[PDB]
């Protein structure tokens, strides 16, 4: 028996993500962007953070690794629109797709990984890393599905000593999100469940 906030977390992190590559910027206002995907849909993405306010200009190409905030819509004008939050990075690729060094501990015990993917984009938003990591945990390790797996944290340590961490008992802090990072510079990723 989990409390309600954990149930909300279980629904958010087990609902997948939206991936679009080489999309085009149509407009860039404060706190948002309007983007046209190669399939013909439009994405309206919000950016609630002052530290990560995309500065792309009309016509520039960008990748999308985002989460939808709600059901897409078929407009009268005949367009298909997605409503998403964060997750826009440059289209720059890595030579060879790398596997991110994630180590997981569930109550101190080392929990081995299953279906943990490789990444080939040189840059990933911190919120994207947040949901990839938390999806591995909810799907493979039982996070949020029971009272004994409702807290903990994940921590990324960069080659230079910089770290990023997130508390597993709360949804990701989008309002304070930092700029995307070069995944090739990540030294390690730790995650512990309690």
């Amino acid at each position: 028996s989990t409390n309600d906030n954990i149930k909300d977390l279980l629904d958010w992190y087990s609902s997948g993500s939206d991936t679009f590559t080489n999309s085009e910027v149509l407009d860039n206002s404060l706190g948002s962007m309007r983007i046209k995907n190669t399939d013909g849909s439009i994405s309206l993405i919000i950016f609630p953070s002052p530290y990560y306010s995309p500065a792309f200009t009309k016509g520039e190409k960008v990748d999308l690794n985002t989460k939808r905030t709600k059901k897409s819509q078929h407009t009268s004008e005949g367009t298909y629109i997605h409503f998403q939050i964060s997750g826009v990075t440059n289209t720059e690729k890595l030579p060879t797709p790398i596997e991110l060094p994630l180590k997981v501990k569930v109550h101190g015990k080392d929990s081995p990984l299953k279906y943990w993917p490789k990444f080939d984009k040189k840059q990933l938003a911190i919120s994207t890393l947040d949901f990839e990591i938390r999806a591995q945990l909810t799907q493979i390790h039982g996070l949020y599905r029971s009272s004994d797996k409702t807290g903990g944290y994940w921590k990324i340590t960069m080659n230079d000593g910089s770290t990023y961490q997130s508390d597993l008992s709360k949804k990701f802090e989008y309002n304070t999100e930092k700029p995307p990072i070069n995944i090739d510079e990540i030294k390690t990723i730790e995650a512990e469940i309690n």
